[PDB]
């Protein structure tokens, strides 16, 4: 690895990206660590890992390692024409509880902090180990060429929409989150016009289990 983030909230940071070994839950954990790496930067794009295991409270996330796509502070989601995305990624074994996962906070105060917002966005591309979302199912919805359960409830004060899989996992995926927001504006009453964007990232929520390891092989992330 080119930088191995092991402290708690470890950072990088270079080409229009972030990486951050978000272990916002760990002291929750009765055992365990976790570590990020960065692997690449190649191509446009990041390549990156992580490593953990954790034991204790099965219903709390002990972290949400992430890539993020460093964005500007007051863009209207309804001023954003596109957000296209795309990831390449392994995790070594699935009897753990886990996820893999988009995550996207917006907020009516563009200078909401990072660690969330008025609305949460969610695209899980993995669900191990029976973990749930947020909330309850709403109802299935067609974006990015496949069939999501989207769920929905509340963290606190903030909206979470959950889209999750089905059936297995999405090892290899690309989307723009745009067609996903515009679903939610159409047919959620999602303010777009009123709500601006304060993360753009994709990530692995860890749990319990381990050792694990993700890999992310590739991520690029652009907005227009
Ligand atoms: O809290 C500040 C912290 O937030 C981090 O971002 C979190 C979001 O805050 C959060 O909404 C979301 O994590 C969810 C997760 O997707 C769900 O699977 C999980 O569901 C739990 C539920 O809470 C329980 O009630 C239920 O019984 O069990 C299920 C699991 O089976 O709930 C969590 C939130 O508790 O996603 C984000 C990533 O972790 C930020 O990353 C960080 O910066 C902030 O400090």
């Amino acid at each position: 690895q080119i930088r191995s983030l092991c402290e708690l909230y470890g950072y990088w940071s270079g080409n229009g990206y972030e990486l951050l070994n978000n272990l916002w839950g760990k002291d929750t954990a009765t055992s365990g660590w976790q570590c990020t790496y960065l692997d690449g930067t190649n191509n446009g794009g990041i390549q990156w890992s992580t490593a953990w295991e954790w034991q204790g409270a099965p219903d709390n996330v002990k972290s949400y390692p992430y890539v993020g796509k460093q964005i500007q502070r007051g863009r209207k989601i309804s001023d954003i024409n596109s957000m296209r995305t795309s990831v390449s990624w392994t995790y070594d074994r699935t009897d753990i509880r886990a996820n893999v996962a988009y995550d996207v906070f917006t907020a009516r105060d563009p200078d909401h902090p990072n660690w969330g917002g008025d609305y949460e966005l969610m695209i899980w591309l993995a669900r191990y180990g029976g973990i749930y979302p947020i909330g309850t199912f709403h109802s299935q919805v067609n974006l990015a060429g496949r069939t999501w359960d989207l769920w929905t409830g509340y963290n606190g004060n903030m909206r979470v929409y959950s889209f999750l899989p089905p059936s297995g996992d999405i090892r290899d995926f690309s989307c723009d989150i745009k067609d996903f927001f515009n679903y939610l504006e159409r047919n959620h009453g999602y303010p777009a016009r009123e709500q601006n964007l304060i993360v753009y990232q994709v990530g692995t929520e860890c749990f319990t289990g381990g050792p694990a390891r993700f890999t992310c092989r590739d991520f690029r992330a652009d907005l227009w």
